[PDB]
């Protein structure tokens, strides 16, 4: 029997603005951060610990992970902070309003676009400003390894090395893990987790700031999960 | 040539309460969160940037820490939080005022336990609340290795270990270091690093919140320090 908690980052301000995220770093919301705060709160309270988490390079997860921190009293413990977290990329979608561009290319286009495990939206010009190339953040990471768009199935294959390599063994070494990371990147992980085909995991949506609760056997197949509070 | 930056964590609820600290896990005070925004603002003008960080488990340190990064737009970087940076173990002065202390022991004993290299404020019992020993902080680290008080020399020898099995190879790795810590921890690094003698480092006091530059040559030498700011 294990646990691993998952927690999607607080409403961001893109969130909030109704804009596609990706792997734009905007921060959290007062509201964010108050459901961060809130979400800590209700770890601590029902006698959740941890000790290690993992997160991506990405504020609004990081603060996330920050307030849970805070509020647990656990801001000393491991964190890793991986770039195999982030949000799915949302290539030349990142920024746009959400309505706007369903308006504009209509609602299916957009619903492909959010929801397609295997089409991604458009992607970046390589030029683009909000390419990721010379971010510092993706310093170390092999350029041809960094998207100028990603549909699920990428964010499924990103992540699961860090999983792999990372989670599992921390989770197998008893380590009591936190994941504070994101929409399509918690989902990536859940359809991997709990073998979600690519057609159900369509569906999925997990809200912002509710801890996630997964209880994993030996062999870290989940047994359930549910959300806390 | 390598720059470290050190700094102190920003003003806490027992520094301006003029309370031993020590090991207690206080928090920032609303000006110590302040300072270390400050401190933040200030490196990302100066145009300093980190790739890692190293810091105590003591969440003064830490938010300190956060400020800077969050500032910085650095929350993304590493952070080695590490027992080893905590603040010297006051023992059973811990929170107690320092000027009652004073009032009390005098002010030749009190600043013996204060600034005296080797000789430790009167010790933590075994059974004391405060006393380390059921802390999930340090729940790792072996029994006897746990102070129930330090003198700075019990500080340095604490804080050596980290320094040469993490943060000098970071540094000859060429990794950008922050290390936020403490006053009698940095004073115990500095102490090593500059080679001070057991009575010079008497007087070596360093302030909340402001970054200290380390210059260091090949050979992890001091060359120069400097704060930032004023
Ligand atoms: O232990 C404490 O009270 C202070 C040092 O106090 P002095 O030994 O300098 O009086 O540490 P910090 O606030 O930097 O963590």
């Amino acid at each position: 029997m294990y646990k691993l908690v998952l927690i999607r980052h607080g409403e961001s301000t893109w969130n909030k603005e109704n804009r596609f995220t990706g792997w734009v770093d905007v921060d959290l919301t007062e509201q964010g951060n108050r459901e961060a705060r809130q979400a800590g709160q209700l770890l601590k309270e029902a006698g959740y610990t941890f000790d290690i988490a993992y997160t991506s390079v990405l504020k609004r997860a990081i603060r996330t992970l920050w307030h849970v921190q805070d509020q647990m009293d656990l801001m000393y413990v491991p964190v890793v902070h991986s770039w195999r977290l982030n949000e799915r990329h949302y290539g030349a979608l990142s920024g746009l309003n959400k309505a706007e561009t369903a308006a504009k290319y209509g609602d299916e286009q957009v619903l492909v676009w959010r929801r397609s495990y295997d089409t991604p939206p458009p992607a970046l010009e390589p030029g683009d400003e909000r390419a990721p190339y010379a971010d510092p953040r993706y310093a170390k990471v092999p350029r041809e390894q960094l998207p100028l768009t990603e549909c699920l199935k990428d964010t499924v294959a990103r992540v699961l090395p860090l999983w792999n390599e990372s989670i599992a063994p921390a989770v197998k070494a008893g380590k009591q893990v936190l994941i504070a990371a994101h929409g399509n990147s918690l989902r990536a992980l859940i359809k991997y987790l709990d073998g979600i085909s690519d057609a159900d995991i369509v569906g999925l949506n997990i809200p912002n700031g509710v801890p996630l609760v997964y209880e994993l056997d030996e062999s870290l197949t989940p047994i359930r999960h549910y959300y806390l509070g």
